[PDB]
C-alpha cells in the first residue's frame, strides 16, 4: 500500500487533507511526542498537564474509511510516567492501549485499520486509576475517519465543508488550598492525591476548549464568512457536553459522531457523550460574532466552555432586523 | 404581510393557535414585560427571580415555519438591571441578544424569520456572568415553530394533537446561611455572590416545573382524558433533564425538539439537553393519575421536578389488571 | 391463552427464552421475592439494600411484544417496609405501582400487556421520598420485550444474537462519618437521614454494575468468543450513563432501548438516560480482554462502573498490529 506521512498541526486547525479520498486505501503515518508540563488554564489556575504533542486536546488526525493508521508514539526521557494510547476508532487490544504502553525513553509503533467512519476520541489509558487521571490531565484528542466518498446528508446527498475546526473540550479538577487559592505542584505526581479528592466530587474546576479558558476567543477566535459551510468536530473524552452555536444552528448534526448514521437537522443544541466525538455542519448566513458554548451556561461562563466565531459578510434584514432601537 | 397580534397566556397553557397554518406567512406580533421579583420555590425557599412576563418559564409563543416574529420587549423602570433576549429559533446577532439589550425604562422591537421548525428555547443573555445568572434566576421560555402543514410522524403521516402543554423545567441555586436555612435578599444583586458559590458546585438546590415545587400538582395538575393525544413541550435552558410519563410512554418523541427530524417511538424516558426544548406526544389509554417527572428520581422528588396529569375515562383491564389484591 | 412459567436467574445472565417467538401471545408467569439486606459494595463500603429477588439489579424478564406478563410479587414478613413495582413496559396505574403496594407479609398478582417492544426499567416506587430512596437502595431491574419476529437492523433485516447479557448500573449514596469512613447501620431506616444528605448533593459514592465494585470482573467477567454477536442490555433507573466497550464498538445501538426505532451503527460510546434501558449489539472480531465501562472515567474507575469481557479466538493483525514493540 501507498504510505502517506502527515504533519500534524495544533488544534483547532487540521492537517492538510481532502474530504473525498484521492486514492484507494493508504497507510497513514503519524508521529506524536508525549509532553508533560504545567499549563495555565485561567488567570489564577494551573494544571499539571500530560499531553499528546504538547497540546490539549491532542492534534486531529484525518484519514478515510478502510485506510490504515500507523502511529509512532514517543515518550521522551524527561517525562515522569508511562503512557499509552487507546483509539476508539480501532478494533482490539483496548483500542491499542494494550500494545502501546511506553516508559519515558521509549517509543512504539502501532498500526490499525480505520474500519469505521466517524470522529473518534483517542486517549491515554495506562491502567486502573491512571486512566481517568491521565485523561483529566489533558491526554486526549480525536481522529476523524471520513467515508472514502466524503460526507453525505440525511438523504444520502453529498455535503462538502469549506472549513473544519476541531474543538476539544476537557474537564479538569484543580485542587484548592485552605485559602481557596488553586494549588500548584512541582509535577503531576505531587498533585495527584489533591486532584483525586476533587475528581471524586465529579465537579470540574474548569471545562475548557483548546486547553484554556478563552483559548478560542480574542486572537484565538474561529474565523468564517457568510456562505462558508463549517464542520465543528467536538470531543469530550470524560464528561458530557451540550454544544450550541449562539445565533446559529446545527444544519446537519451527527451528535454520536459516526458518519454513516443519518444526521439530524436544525438543532439548537446537541449532545456529546463523555467518551466520544460528535460533528455538526453549519452554513453561515449572518455576519458578526457567534459564541460556541457548552449550553450548561455555568459550564460555559464560570468554568470556561466558551469559544467565539467571527464571521465576515453582509447582514440580511429579512432573517433578523432591529425594527425599533432601544427607546424610552 | 398580514399581521397577527397574539395574547400570551401563562404556562403550562398556550395562546390560541392552529396546528396547521390557516394562512401563508404572517408577521406574528408579541409583547412581553420583564418582571424582577422574589418568588417562593418551596415552603422554605425563595428565589430572586427575573422573568419574561412574570412567569417561570416565560410564556409559550406558537408560530409556523416561514412566519416572522416581531417582539416588543419592555424593561419597566422598576427593574434593577439590563436584560435582553436570545431566541434559539432565530438566525444572527446571538439569537437577537445583540439587538435587544435594554435598560430599565426602555423597550425594543426585534423581528426575525422563523426559518426552522421545532420547539426552541428563548432566554435572556446580557453578557459574561450575567448570562447564566439571568437564566438560573428564571429568565427563559420557549417558542414553538410548527411546520406550516402541522406535525408528521416517522412515516411522514399527519399527526394531530388535542392538547399542548408547555412544561418549563428550571434549575436554581439558592444559597444557605450557616444555620442551613435558605437565604433571602432585598433584590437580585444582593443575592448574587452567595448564589454564584452554589452555581459553581453545579448542584441545583431546586429543579422545578412551572416555576415552583408542586406548581403542576394539586390545583395545577395537567388534565386530559382517555383518547386525548397530548403534546408535552419541555424546555430546559441550562441543564439536562430526562422526562418520563409514569404509567405512560412517549408515542412520538422529538427529544432534540426539531420537527423535520423523524421522531422515535415507544420511549420510556427521553432526554432534553440543557439549552433546548424537546417534544413528546402521547395518546392516553388508561384513566387515573400520571406523574410527569425528571427521571433522576432525586431531582424528581427531592429537588422538585414532578408534575401530575389527571386523566378521565374508563379503565382497560386488558392493558393492566390487579389479578390478586394484596393478601397474606 | 397458553401460560408459561419462567424461572428467573441472577443477572448478568438471562432465563431461557427464544429471540423469535415460538408461539402467538402467551401469559408469562414470573415470581419475585423482595429481600432487604446489607450488601457490600466495595472493600470499605456497605449498602442497606432493598432488592427484587436478592440481586442488584433485579433479574431480567424476557417476553415478546403482545404477550401478557403476570407477576406474583411477595414481600416476606421479615422485611421492614412496604414495596411495590412500576414497569416502564406497562400502561396505566403508574406502571403497576398503584396496584402492587404490599406490606411485609403480603403478596399481590399484577397482569399487564407487553404492548411495546424494547428493554424497559422496572423499579420500586412506593410514593414520595420513598421513590428515589428505594431505587438508590437497589430496587430496580429490567424487562426485555422482543418483537415477536426478533430483532431487526437499520434496514429492517434480521439480526440474531448469540448471547445476551444484562448489565444493571446503579448509583448509590453511602454516607461517611466524621472520620471519613463509610457508615454502617442496623437496617435501611436507621441509615435514611444520613443517606438523604448524600442524595441531595447528587454525587454518588458508588456507581456499580451487577451490584458491587468489580462484580463483573475476575470470576464474574463476561465471556465470549470471536464471531459471537452479543447483546448488551444496560439499565440505569436513576442517573445517566455513557457505555463504551473498550477495544470494540456498538455495531447496532438502540440507546433509548426501543426496538422498533432504527438503531445507530459504529458507535464508540452511547447514552443511557437515567430511568431507562438501552441495548447494543457487537460482534467480536478480536480476542482478548475488553472493558465495558461508563465512559465518565472517574465513574468507571473511582466509583466502580467497570466490567470485563474475556474473549477467546484468534488475533487478526490486519485489524491491529504492534509494528514496533516498545524500544529505546
Ligand atoms: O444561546 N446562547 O446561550
Ligand atoms: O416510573 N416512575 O419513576
Ligand atoms: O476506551 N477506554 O476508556
Ligand atoms: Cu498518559
Ligand atoms: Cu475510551
Ligand atoms: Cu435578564
Ligand atoms: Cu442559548
Ligand atoms: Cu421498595
Ligand atoms: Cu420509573
Amino acid at each position: 500500500l501507498p504510505r502517506v506521512k502527515h504533519t500534524l498541526v495544533p488544534p483547532p486547525f487540521a492537517h492538510a487533507h481532502e474530504q473525498v479520498a484521492a486514492s484507494g486505501p493508504v497507510i497513514n503515518e503519524f508521529e506524536m511526542r508525549i509532553i508533560e508540563k504545567e499549563v495555565q488554564l485561567d488567570e489564577d489556575a494551573y494544571l499539571q498537564a500530560m499531553t499528546f504533542d504538547g497540546s490539549i486536546p491532542g492534534p486531529l488526525m484525518i484519514v478515510h474509511e478502510g485506510d490504515y493508521v500507523e502511529l509512532t508514539l514517543i515518550n521522551p526521557p524527561e517525562n515522569t510516567m508511562p503512557h499509552n494510547i487507546d483509539f476508539h476508532a480501532a478494533t482490539g487490544a483496548l483500542g491499542g492501549g494494550g500494545l502501546t504502553l511506553i516508559n519515558p525513553g521509549e517509543k512504539v509503533v502501532l498500526r490499525f485499520k480505520a474500519t469505521r467512519a466517524g470522529a473518534f476520541v483517542y486517549h491515554c489509558a495506562p491502567g486502573g486509576p491512571m486512566i481517568p487521571w491521565h485523561v483529566v490531565s489533558g491526554m486526549a484528542g480525536c481522529i476523524m475517519v471520513l467515508p472514502r466518498d466524503g460526507l453525505k446528508d440525511h438523504e444520502g446527498k453529498p455535503v462538502r465543508y469549506d472549513t473544519v475546526y476541531y474543538i476539544g473540550e476537557s474537564d479538569h479538577y484543580i485542587p484548592k488550598d485552605e485559602d481557596g487559592t488553586y494549588m500548584r505542584f512541582s509535577d503531576p505526581s505531587e498533585g495527584y492525591e489533591d486532584m483525586v479528592a476533587v475528581m471524586d466530587t465529579l465537579i470540574p474546576s474548569h471545562i475548557v476548549f483548546n486547553g484554556a479558558v478563552g483559548a478560542l476567543t480574542g486572537e484565538g477566535a474561529l474565523k468564517a464568512k457568510v456562505g462558508d459551510n463549517v464542520l465543528f468536530v467536538h470531543s469530550q473524552p470524560n464528561r458530557d457536553s451540550r454544544p450550541h452555536l449562539i445565533g446559529g444552528h446545527g444544519d446537519l448534526v451527527w451528535e454520536t459522531g459516526k458518519f454513516h448514521n443519518a444526521p439530524e437537522r436544525d438543532l439548537e443544541t446537541w449532545f456529546i457523550r463523555g467518551g466520544s466525538a460528535g460533528a455538526a455542519l453549519y452554513k453561515f448566513l449572518q455576519p458578526g460574532v457567534y459564541a460556541y458554548v457548552n449550553h450548561n451556561l455555568i459550564e460555559a461562563v464560570h468554568k470556561g466552555a466558551t469559544a467565539h466565531v467571527l464571521v465576515e459578510g453582509e447582514w440580511d434584514n429579512d432573517l433578523m432586523e432591529q425594527v425599533v432601537a432601544p427607546v424610552g
